[PDB]
């Protein structure tokens, strides 16, 4: 039911979040969206993205998502291409960790949920 059950406990979740953070950090498509934020904050974001994706959606109200990403949309040019890149990066990380493909699809449908994409992009 929770993230730690899905992935096999606290080490495993740390592994997932660290790998995801590392991949986004190296991704020239999206790294500039975090340029005005420190490294702990960037990590906390990848944790939040992953947590959401695994189905702790309820922590993140769409109204809060709209507001949280508004400056990205208005000031950094955030668009659907960038959105898809973060989601892609998560799935690549999970695949590298050995996460079963059925779990990967579950999380991909949540991470790329049209309602969430609309909120994040302020559409
Ligand atoms: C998609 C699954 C998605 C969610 C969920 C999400 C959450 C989220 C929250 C809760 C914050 C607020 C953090 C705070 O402490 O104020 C937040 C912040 C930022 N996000 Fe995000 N976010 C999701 C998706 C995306 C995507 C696709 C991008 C693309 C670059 C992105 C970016 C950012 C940025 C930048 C911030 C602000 C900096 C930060 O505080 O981390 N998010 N997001
Ligand atoms: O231990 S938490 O900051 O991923």
């Amino acid at each position: 039911s929770t993230l730690y059950e899905k992935l096999g406990g606290t080490t495993a979740v740390d592994l997932a979040v660290d790998k995801f953070y590392e991949r986004v950090l190296q991704d020239d498509r999206i790294k500039h969206f975090f340029a005005d934020v420190d490294m702990a904050k960037q990590r906390a974001h990848q944790k939040a993205f992953l947590t959401y994706a695994f189905g702790g959606t309820d922590k993140y109200d769409g109204r809060y998502m709209r507001e949280a990403h508004k400056e990205l949309v208005e000031n950094h040019g955030l668009n659907g291409e960038h959105f898809d890149a973060v989601a892609e990066d998560l799935l690549a990380t999970l695949k590298e960790m050995g996460v079963p493909e059925d779990l990967i699809a579950e999380v991909a449908a949540v991470a790329g949920a049209p309602a969430h994409k609309r909120d994040v992009l302020n559409q």
